[PDB]
């Protein structure tokens, strides 16, 4: 029913410092779509978040892709950890994205939900609808 | 509700002697995650398929994006024109895939088929739930 019980993962994430490559690196090595960015002082807050579709224009505006990787980073939209699932799924068909960022209610990373985790489920889908 | 109905664009396709720039050029000018590379003497026929997944490993293992795209693609996973749209859901929850390249009887490219055109609709959703 709610976001919490549809996380799988702990959350896939690197400093704000962090380079195009380096992000890259580690979608790769974790198979997922995004990587939170995390603030330099507190790594439990997300700051930004980078996509594969990001790295990709990065890719073909040729952009030097051991540069930093904030400037091709989002504000990241987010979920509450507590709230229902179907709100998770609207953000994404409202924003046109395919993750929501999961968070607490002291605004600290706690995980990210994917398309991929509300659609693939008959018992989501029903709820969903 | 069948695949060709979910349809509303013309393919984003590549030969398939294509580059891995040339792809990832060709995905962001038509803000895809997915093109088809289709065959040298026939265009119509999709010999395999690259996502922006792909060309995202090729930068992190530092290979040369000016060589063959074919190597990073994969054999395309299909559905017919004229199959329910649930059947298309299915291969892409099965095989962990957000799209499904859509083709005919003959074998020949129609279209493509994404995650983001089953799961932001309501009259789909509810489909799938149905079965
Ligand atoms: N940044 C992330 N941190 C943790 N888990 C993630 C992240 N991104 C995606 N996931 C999960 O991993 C699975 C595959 O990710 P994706 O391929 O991006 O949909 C999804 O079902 C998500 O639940
Ligand atoms: N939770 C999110 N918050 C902010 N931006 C996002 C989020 N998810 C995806 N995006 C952006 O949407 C684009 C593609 O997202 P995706 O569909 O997740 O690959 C990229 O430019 C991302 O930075
Ligand atoms: N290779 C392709 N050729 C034509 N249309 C596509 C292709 N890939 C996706 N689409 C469609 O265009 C949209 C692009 O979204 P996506 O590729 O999922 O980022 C999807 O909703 C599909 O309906
Ligand atoms: N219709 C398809 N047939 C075969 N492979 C696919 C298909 N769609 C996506 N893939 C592969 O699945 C991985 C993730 O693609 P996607 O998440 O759809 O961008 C990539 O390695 C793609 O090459
Ligand atoms: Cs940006
Ligand atoms: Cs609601
Ligand atoms: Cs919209
Ligand atoms: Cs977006
Ligand atoms: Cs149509
Ligand atoms: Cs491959």
């Amino acid at each position: 029913i709610r976001t919490s019980e549809l996380l799988k993962r702990p959350p896939v994430s690197l400093p704000e410092t962090a380079t195009i490559r380096e992000v890259a690196t580690e979608l790769a090595k974790n198979r997922v779509g995004l990587a939170v960015l995390t603030a330099r002082d507190n790594p439990k807050r997300p700051v930004a978040v980078v996509s594969e579709r990001d790295i990709l224009r990065a890719v073909a505006q040729r952009l030097d892709l051991d540069g930093p990787a904030m400037p091709i980073a989002n504000s990241p939209i987010t979920v509450l950890d507590t709230d229902p699932v179907h709100v998770a799924a609207e953000k994404m068909r409202r924003h046109n994205i395919r993750h929501v960022v999961v968070v607490n209610k002291n605004g600290e990373l706690v995980g990210v939900l994917s398309i991929r985790d509300l659609c693939f489920e008959r018992a989501i889908l029903l709820e969903l609808a």
